[PDB]
């Protein structure tokens, strides 16, 4: 919960001459753009310790990191732009992707193959307090909805989701399979799922050699009880 | 502005000249009518904002144009009237209809594919109160049956549907495919589902290139638990 | 509710000297009959109001009219004959059985296709009340059990069907094909389902040609929540 | 519950010539009479069962008989008259008024004592169910309020009295001390409560020889829970 | 035995001729006598063992010999009579009137001291089921109400009493006191309460010397928490 | 009437010219006022068929000649206003206050014996439902507190009562004692209690001969479980 | 009549000479018989109006000619005995069996086509009560179990079967097909099921020409909803 | 809500060189102290506004003047000073303090009468969640306690009091019985209770001739449902 620091510490990191500027000129073309790039480098060199938190703990953070920018942002109101980071130091191989990666910030190199169609989610579920009728917002990160813990005014624990008035996202996943070159005979390469949303969507192709940075994020499915790990992207680029 | 402000402006552009006429004499043919079609340009002329809203929220404009005529005619006769709007300048096209446009007026050109057989469908559904018997009137937007919030008599929750009170509506699926004048090779035309309601049903047929204009809505498959959008249509025209 | 006013009127009708008799007779042969024809014509003369009510309300016509010829019935105790009516001059071609005639008197010409097996259905089903153990009777219209409301002998509201002490009626299903001489190229005819019941029942053959009479409901089919218009057969005649 | 039959002899005992009169030239000084007045004779000739009757269920006959008036009783709407019976053929020693004689049609001599005052009651309280908050009238004959037993439209038990949408009635009591001319040396005269309401208000006063007719009606007290004896006066003539 | 033992050892002391009439005439006479009284004598010739159960279990015993009666008369006309024994050996002084003598035949002499006013009180107190609204009857001993244990046709456990619908039935307190030619200076006598009901009502009076011949009872006084032994008079007799 | 056609009928009567400038000028010296007196003779004037209801039915009539008033001035500053009629012909001699005038607009003459401290009362209770934890206000017109139905909002039909946020009023009780110029030997005059508010209080004392004009209430005396009537004092005047 | 007027009729057609001693036999066989045939003709000459019972609700009827030989043996052994009835006139055929013989009792002939495995049922299912842990047993017709209306002894209405004391007995199924000297042309032959338990079972097989008497029973298909109807064997007989 | 603003208001006016200075001599001999004066002139003079708001809200605005003390106060943890207004410009007759002036800052001059002792009272009562066992701290004005609204942790509505580890506070209650030279002849002065609370406890003594400013506040008594009013003690002078 001492997270709140870490909020300050963008506030600050966002005020360097010249970051200060691309978020400007962003906020200029809403909603053309959404996204703010960041160098992780410029982060690595101004507060190394926060530059580490990305990778342990990268929700948090990124949120912290939005939360900044949401603060430090007078005239235009709303706008909420994610933040994409470049150059992430912590690339790691596609098999190597297991439980002690569970929610830590990733790179991990390969070629897009299978690219799925684009859909909408609900980013922002609304709900309707069974209890008192009184509307709260909850942010959602799956395609599955996650119902308020209580009602706090009232106490109540049912709702009923009010698809109307919630918001939607654009999302999108393809098969990110890892690089043949490293291989050793009769191994048939390994694949992973990316989840790609909001401005990262249409942005890759069958084919693209690319190297993806995100979330590693894991889902049982449903039937087979069993977890299956998949990539929460937050930056893409060419190799 | 708010719904009440809007009412207002409209109660004005169904007052004037030009339409006051075409008002009365749909009025006047009920039910062998049901829509009244307005010009998007001439409401430009009238006002420029109301306009715009009739993009941004065209479900509460449109539900606002409603209770205008209504509150316009002498005989008070009700008259559940049909509100299409013709010239709509916000054409977007058919693969771009993503989350953005979810909600929002939208136009869009393609050539009517398969069309599907006309059903019914409850618009207005009558609920029994389990708690008091008192009976209750909901309107319905989709096939989905959505129950009544809360009594206001006695506070129940808990509501039995009466379908033999319940009004219903003739409804109708088409998919309607991009036009192939713009797709580059290897390029599979994407297609997008379109639903005619009311007098709009039985309408189009296989082959006829047209321009649905409509509302943006989105609806979750049961089963894929995916959300995918299809367009509720307003006016047609062919081009 | 005044349709206690209808049930006067058909009571007065049914005191037509030509009328009164072949009632009579009619619940003379019980129970080799179960119906009294009622040529609309008649109706349409002696009181042409009501005529048109049967067409608006067939169900609440139709009961009101039972119920008189129930009344005016001295000596036989119970008899419920079932009044069909011919002579409809409310003919409707099959393609435009559309909402506006659901719950409507109709007349549909066409040819009998498939015939489905006779079964029975419950017509007066009984409950036992959880609450009081009481007996309550409730006659079923579909082939779906409907519960009572509310026990208003001890305010109840759960039921527990008996079987054993319910009232059956045999049933049947047909369909009916629309007449080919009016279609044009191209087009596969349509048809709809009609629904014979008591002695209506092993009535119709494979290739008849009819003007089935009878009032137009409507059912969603489950999986498919999708509804689906048939015809529940009052009078029946070859062309 | 065959009281209705009783209904019957008193709707034909009101139209007996003589009868017929006296009850429209009371109707006629509305509401400056409330009472119609009847000769147990005339009862005993004409129909010697129901003269039998009353004296049993005095409350039902009574309410039988109040029935009557109301039904043949066109043009002035409402007007509830109390009747009243003279010449009760069963005097009892007020010493004898025991077990047997409860609710039952009494005829008691003695000399009025103390008069209390007079004070209001409900007669006809009217409940809201706290239910389906629908309003519910009930009859009190007690100064104790008498809830209903259910609520017949949504089942519920439980209900709020609302004063101000009930209707009140004068009442008032005094002490009926039996005749000493009887006693026996040592004997201090024994003495019984009547009741005397409505229009028989304000008529006795201390010292008044008389001779009160009524049934004979029971409570227990509180605190001590033993039951008392008192006499819901119906008529009084003096002697 | 068993009670039911009990009622043909009865049926048939209720047969012998020299009380075969005196049952008919009582029978006969109701309800102008309701008790039939019985030597103790006569008991024990015809049986000595019933005649010993009397004393040890009088309640069930007279309860028994109730339902012999009920069970001879010609007419089956109910009648409830009261079996009253006379000459019972089981004499007990007073003073010694403990416990092991609750719920057993005694027979006590002594000089009626006090005398209380007749009331009524409830032996037959109909409740109505507030689960299915259903009436049951309940026969009372005391002047406690003892509602049901629990309702058989639905299993509801809340009853509420139907004053208007239960019988009443004379109830009279006396004092007793001990008979003075047995004390033993500075020995103020003691005195023990009697209850008299139905046709034993104001039967004695101050004075009379008599030998009280009844069931002994408890009973706790409220809110002493203590209980007190009294006698419930069954038959009486003058020394 | 209904209320609503009363409302019309007073907006008129208080915008004649007579009383137009006397509501302003009331209105205006608020709350240094709070009473706008008006003729009963004027309201005849004005309608015979008004002036009559005010006296079947003082308390809506006043309702409604407050939502007038509230109804007309220029500022909408709200203002609650007392209404006060002078001369009311409905002149009844105190002994004769019954149940006929219960609800009732009288008028009774006397003189002030005791005199009361001035205490207050709620006049505006404001509830928090402990479903939601709304608020809700509801007007008091005794001393007993009442809780409203039940909670439109989420149904909750239990509410605490926010003393802080409640709007007192004071109140101030006297006996008033019948003229004695009528009384006929050994008779000691009647009193009746009356009830003062807001500008009325300490308005009369001991001696005074007046004419109290106002509605009679009724109202059972706690532990006695007998009603009792009272003068809710409306307008008073010297004789 | 009602049911015990008939069990009477029924004492007596069991004492007559000529089946006294048949029914002794059984009951001294037991459990080597446990059928007794009777010949309907018989009990016609005994009575006609009972003979005419059985066919209208064979069902009762024949719950009564056992409780009557139940009612006879002179050791009480118990003995559930299978009434079978030989030679009924009420001969239906087979495609004639609809809704109005549901519940008669009836006789087919026919051709016994597919035979089904012979599998035990349920015939006493005795249920623990869940609030009293008490033991009650049900006798059930069908295969699926009939949990009791309500526990008499607390008022439970949750129960829980007791499989390993329960009474099981031998069912089984099979196919009767009509007989094809009737058919004309195209017309493929319908079949029914009957079932055979207890004795009757493993008694016929393929090929037999039979004449199946039984009882007309239905039963909705699970999952289809639907109706049929099948026949309750009760005596067999060959062609 | 808005009383936020007031907050600032007081920090400020705790800011002016005069006031800073007393406030921190103040809580310099903590404990020994607890109140802080404030000229109510110096607050009319530095904002007017504030001034009158003192007076139509002084709960309110006294806390947030509490408030603001608190927060200008670093080193000294904790220390709640009471502040004390002199000088109200708002004296007020005792006999005057009616309805108007409940909630409302008062001065009123009198004489103390009947001192009664000084002894406890809750002011901090701390309760424990039924719900989930944690413990909420309430304020309390009165000395009966109030519970929580609901249990934000869990929507807990049933709370225990923990005596021990509540905080207390000295409270003592006297009679100011009002200046006699200013009544005239017969009237016996009149008298209000005035609570006295913390530091101005045991302050005054009968006799003294004082002028008590303080809150006006009211309160229902038991039995006798009618309020009175009294003044809650804010600051105290002689005269
Ligand atoms: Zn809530
Ligand atoms: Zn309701
Ligand atoms: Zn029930
Ligand atoms: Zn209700
Ligand atoms: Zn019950
Ligand atoms: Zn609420
Ligand atoms: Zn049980
Ligand atoms: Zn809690």
């Amino acid at each position: 919960v001492d997270k709140s620091k870490t909020l300050t510490k963008f506030e600050e990191f966002f005020s360097l001459q010249d970051y200060k500027d691309r978020v400007f000129e962003a906020i200029e073309k809403y909603p053309n753009v959404r996204s703010i790039e960041v160098d992780y480098l410029d982060l690595e060199m101004f507060d190394p310790d926060l530059a580490d938190l990305l990778i342990e703990k990268p929700d948090d953070v990124i949120r912290a990191a939005q939360q900044a920018i949401r603060n430090i942002d007078r005239l235009r109101k709303n706008v909420d732009l994610n933040i994409r980071f470049s150059g992430i130091s912590n690339v790691i191989p596609l098999r190597e992707l297991r439980s002690k990666f569970i929610g830590k910030f990733v790179a991990v190199d390969g070629i897009v193959r299978k690219t799925d169609e684009i859909r909408p989610r609900i980013v922002k579920a609304v709900f309707e307090c069974r209890g008192c009728m009184r509307h709260h917002a909850v942010t959602q990160s799956t395609n599955m909805i996650t119902e308020p813990s209580l009602c706090s005014e009232c106490g109540g624990r049912s709702f009923r989701l009010l698809q109307d008035e919630s918001e939607f996202l654009d999302t999108q996943t393809l098969k990110l399979q890892e690089p043949l070159e490293n291989l050793s005979g009769g191994e048939q390469p390994r694949q992973i799922t990316v989840v790609l949303e909001d401005d990262l969507v249409d942005t890759l192709t069958p084919g693209d050699i690319v190297r993806v940075t995100g979330t590693l994020r894991t889902v049982r499915d449903e039937r087979t009880k069993r977890f299956k790990n998949f990539i929460y992207g937050n930056y893409t680029e060419f190799l």
